[PDB]
């Protein structure tokens, strides 16, 4: 935060924007965040690069530990030398948690078979992680979970990069977003913004065009969500799009992503900036509060 | 920046990315001191457009605001400037990690003809062994290549006023860290930024264009000196409020380019720049004004 004299008009008109701003007639501790990361994508190493680029992205040290969800068997020596179990870290606080997607929207809860460990996790995540950051399918886990929202799936999968717009211009979380931007989806889960509106007491921030929670998260901000994948590379989807195809699915093209619509262009990530700006923003807001 | 252990295989996928990994090798964060030369006749909302990106950032950043002119120079005082701001004597022997030379409405002014050019020559001159990283924008990039590389002035045919299209050179650069391929900032000048004057006359390396061939973001490969030749600090309504002011004062002209909903005054303009003014003010502090 900025520091000047008491008086200067950007302490009352950065206040009314929910800006902090220190003066020079008052005072920071500013010490290593600690962040775990539940990986439960089955490409360990493509997701931790993935969102180890985009939590790089702030002047504070963010200590990383990764979290198995079971010890099934990516290589085991991958596993074995850098992730830890939860009897691991139990007894430990952090500041920060992500929770990744994982390949389950077309599971039931009772046939996920790591469904208690993911509980376990997140009762704990309560008085030991200061913010929790649901990303896609783990936002329907931590709905059951958290609110008792049964599992809702879409008629068909969501797939592409889509306009989205913010509903409080002076939020935290979305702090610097467009009025409205661009971000990735990939999910069978159903988001309706009326759903969380009806079967929760989260702050919805920012919403798909076609109605869906996009960003949405707690008053205390222990609880945060996002239900695309802005951490995605360029050619994730597209190599999600090349294995349906190859499979025999013959499915239409993901929106907005391909060049002309045709698949033999090269895609973007025209979704870069907004998914840069979320996890430096919860880095910055979330996870470490000044307050 | 993350930490975490030095074979993981995110160290050398996101160094060959030009990001900086802290590896488990040992673990105090300190204020930042940017001083601000405010040229811009609307000294308040210029000090708060840039105190607003300047404040996300949980690193502490001291502000302070230096005047070109001295007190007695105005036929009244000027209350604001003699509360808040400071003169080159009174900052003279003190060291900055940030300073920000603002625009100027001196486009149609040759060099020799400003009033203050000698204080500004003296600011630049004293900046480089005294701040670790200076931010020129618009007219001041003009009045920093000429003092630097001894670049004459050039002026636009036609004013440059609208919301413009913009694409980035270098994909894994500090300054344009998550900037998207292309992206929308805002213009108004006469003073003329071709690429090709700043590939042929200097050293600097150029981050972001305009669409019509412009300079929009360069800066030194030692990050002493950076460049912006728009205005991403500006208000959703900075430039209808330009535009109405000229329309009632009896100019004949357009509206600002890709600025209105529909081109059509009556529509409120969104802040269709907010996201890359942000970036670009975080990276600057983050990376060029804070370093280690």
């Amino acid at each position: 935060p900025i520091r000047v004299p008491d008086e200067l008009p950007a302490v009352n008109f950065l206040r009314e924007e929910n800006v902090f701003v220190m003066t020079t007639s008052r005072a920071q501790e500013i010490r290593p965040l600690k962040v775990l990361i539940l990986n439960l994508m089955p490409k360990k190493i493509e997701t931790e690069n993935q969102f180890l680029r985009l939590l790089s992205n702030s002047p504070l040290q963010v200590d990383i530990q990764l979290l198995r969800i079971d010890s099934r068997e990516t290589p085991a020596e991958h596993l074995n030398n850098f992730y830890c179990n939860f009897e691991d870290i139990q007894d430990q606080n952090f500041d920060g948690l992500i929770v990744t997607g994982a390949p389950l929207g077309l599971v039931e809860f009772n046939d996920v078979a790591y469904w208690p460990q993911i509980k376990q996790v997140l009762e704990w995540s309560k008085d030991h992680v200061t913010s929790t950051l649901f990303v896609c399918w783990a936002v329907q886990a931590a709905l059951n979970i958290l609110y008792g929202i049964p599992k809702q799936t879409r008629t068909e999968k969501l797939s592409g990069v889509y306009e989205h717009h913010i509903l409080h211009p002076h939020a935290l979380l979305t702090r610097g977003f467009d009025d409205s931007f661009l971000a990735p989806h990939s999910r069978y889960a159903d988001f309706p913004a009326a759903l969380i509106r009806d079967y929760t007491d989260l702050e919805i921030l920012a919403e798909t065009e076609e109605g869906d929670a996009y960003l949405f998260a707690s008053k205390d901000k222990r609880i945060a969500f996002v239900t695309g994948h802005p951490e995605y590379d360029a050619q994730t989807l597209a190599q999600e799009f090349f294995r349906d195809v190859e499979a025999g699915l013959d499915i239409d093209v993901p929106y907005n992503y391909f060049p002309h619509n045709d698949p033999q262009n090269t895609p973007r990530a025209s979704w870069r900036s907004h998914g840069n700006l979320l996890f430096t923003n919860w880095l910055n807001y979330y996870v470490y509060q000044i307050h």
